[PDB]
């Protein structure tokens, strides 16, 4: 009598690979597809004919099972609802590379990025095309993690080939809120390698080999414990997990591969607050608990069943979680047979012992507004950082990148109206205007 439920949401997805909202109060729930989409579905329950994100082109997804390669990762910045920036994270064309680029949502349309846009980060290079990762996410300090599996590269392939990375198999941490603009993104001074020309300043904590979706704590409470990522991760299966006020090796799992984790949120089960829920392929889920007296962690089971429409099973494998704005989560889905009529679903997790709506939970959907920040109206010849500070193309200059350069001049009433073009008048001729007529 203590078992969850799943209800379908949508059917009729490519491969989704995961699903999270974009903190903008919207309630939007952005839904990841491998081959390289991004679509919306509305708190009403429409998706949007209009990809958000469609960088097919760009993205080398893959045909066999197992083959990793497609796109990995979504994650919308802290203040996205201001300045309307989003990080992904794909494979693209030694067999691959591994981006991780900024994007920039349109200025005109809120549901659709501009492509042009992108800002290119890190390019992390493959060869192999298991042990990924790709994870991206924020945490309350405002950095950026990125969990990269070790690419199965060894450390044979690692000494006779220059061009690697040492960032695979890592937790990489960047500060993007910069006002620099030379380089794509700061570093945080907490990092375990600031300055340090050795080991590379990114990373944070290394050893991870195959490493799942990783739950994500964010302490809300907790005034003492920051940020703690708890990571399952084969090689056979065991966690890894990091606290922030590197990571430590335990093996509270007793059965087979899992894909990943997620630490409930969410306020339709009071149960399940803050539980950690890990699941395999099959959709037998568990939870994690910490002994607060011993420190100790044990998985009990976590079981499904049917109560009305609600059902006990779901259909495929599952691929990935989702977690709306809510704090309500998902199981991604698909199978051989799935996957071949674009026939991925959505499921939600629903706890039967509760209401659908308690009072507690209602909140008013807040319509995902045009940009308005004063860098996004201004910043044509350019790129705005997170921060609103506008970065320079190649030869204007300003605040807002608003004025042109010359080296040299314009004269004669000339006008320095592109980089190194002046508008002469008629009259004086020239380059910079500097001859005069007869
Ligand atoms: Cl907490
Ligand atoms: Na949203
Ligand atoms: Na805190």
């Amino acid at each position: 009598h203590n078992c969850f439920c799943i209800q379908e949401v949508v059917s009729g997805l490519r491969q989704p690979v995961g699903a999270l909202h974009s903190g903008d109060g919207s309630q939007r729930l952005f839904i990841l597809e491998k081959e390289g989409y991004v679509k919306i579905l509305t708190p009403e329950g429409e998706i949007f004919k209009e990809p958000y994100l469609d960088i097919h082109k760009l993205v080398q997804s893959g045909i066999k099972g197992g083959d990793e390669r497609g796109l990995l990762s979504l994650a919308f910045h802290p203040n996205y609802k201001k300045n309307g920036k989003l990080y992904v994270s794909y494979t693209t064309n030694h067999d691959h590379i591994l981006r991780v680029v900024e994007y920039t949502v349109s200025r005109k349309n809120p549901h659709q990025v501009d492509l042009r846009t992108a800002r290119v980060f890190l390019e992390v290079a493959e060869l192999h095309r298991k042990h990924l990762g790709g994870q991206l996410l924020f945490g309350p300090d405002g950095f950026l993690y990125i969990i990269l599996g070790d690419g199965m590269i060894t450390l044979d392939d690692m000494e006779e080939m220059d061009g690697l990375s040492d960032f695979t198999g890592s937790v990489l941490r960047l500060d993007v809120d910069t006002d620099m603009c030379n380089v794509p993104y700061s570093i945080p001074r907490s990092n375990p390698h600031f300055n340090s020309t050795n080991q590379p300043p990114e990373v944070f904590a290394h050893g991870l080999h195959d490493p799942g979706r990783c739950a994500v704590d964010r302490h809300p409470t907790d005034i003492n414990i920051n940020l703690t990522i708890l990571c399952s991760d084969s090689n056979r299966s065991s966690a890894r997990i990091l606290q922030i006020i590197s990571l430590l090796e335990f093996k509270p799992f007793s059965n087979g591969p899992l894909v990943g984790g997620f630490v409930y949120r969410g306020c339709q089960s009071e149960r399940l607050y803050g539980s950690y829920v890990f699941g395999d392929r099959n959709g037998n889920f568990l939870t994690l608990q910490q002994s607060p007296v011993t420190k100790q962690w044990q998985e009990k089971p976590l079981c499904l069943g049917t109560s009305g429409s609600c059902r006990g099973y779901f259909s495929g494998h599952i691929l990935g979680f989702g977690e709306d704005e809510l704090g309500e989560v998902y199981i991604l889905s698909s199978s051989k047979s799935m996957t071949q009529t674009h026939n991925g679903k959505l499921y939600k997790i629903v706890d039967p012992k509760r209401p659908l709506m308690p009072e507690e939970c209602r909140a008013t959907v807040q319509p995902a507004q045009t940009l308005t920040s004063e860098c996004s109206r201004l910043c044509r010849n350019g790129y705005c950082t997170p921060t609103g500070k506008c970065c320079c193309s190649p030869g204007w200059e300003g605040d807002f990148c608003r004025t042109a350069k010359c080296e040299p001049a314009c004269r004669h009433g000339g006008v320095c109206v592109r980089p190194n073009k002046c508008l002469c008048k008629k009259g004086y001729l020239g380059p910079q205007c500097e001859q005069v007529d007869r």
